[PDB]
């Protein structure tokens, strides 16, 4: 039962990278996600959702095998989201092209590259407001994590976006 680790990045601006040490408790796999920060629904008319929504998209991938899970058609994402959208939307969201770097920190202190992966995210994600990235099997021991945005999303500017690690239970 290790507890989830989360690391604060920007998707406004290109190129924003971040770099954290990463400590594994238990040798398993790991979902990767990215959880999107959105207004309270009492606030707002619950807009702020409903544009979060609309960048993750509609459609589901399982992240351990990249697998479609969910498909959903344009007349319910109408449905759902109104005059937000108009009949070029793409279920599938907006594509955010992460990379991911990741060293092992040796018995030596020495580091070991073990994966270098741009990931071209899309869709909605398990949990609330998340989009799922990868599942990735880690051995107990300690990591560096490099996580770079790609490209600039105005639609993020100002909005909190935590990269997750958290332990998969099934």
């Amino acid at each position: 039962a290790p507890n989830p680790i989360s690391i604060p990045i920007d998707l406004s601006q290109a190129g924003s990278v971040v770099e954290k040490e990463v400590k594994i408790e238990e040798s398993w796999s790991y979902h990767l996600i990215l959880q999107f920060a959105v207004h309270d629904r009492k606030e707002d008319g619950g807009l702020d959702g409903k544009r979060v929504w609309k960048f993750l998209g509609f459609n589901s991938y399982d992240p351990r095998d990249g697998k479609q899970v969910g498909y959903v058609d344009y007349r319910l994402a109408k449905s759902e989201l109104g005059d937000l959208i108009d009949e070029t939307y793409d279920c599938d969201g907006t594509v955010v092209p992460i990379k991911i770097t990741i060293h092992q920190i040796n018995q030596d202190n020495t580091k070991k590259l073990i994966a270098d992966n741009l990931y071209m995210t899309k869709g909605n994600g398990s949990g609330a407001y998340t989009r799922d990235i990868t599942t990735i099997s880690l051995d107990k021991g300690k990591y560096i994590f490099r996580i770079e945005n790609i490209e600039a999303f105005s639609e993020m500017i100002g909005r909190k976006v935590d990269f997750t690690i958290y332990i998969n239970k099934r």
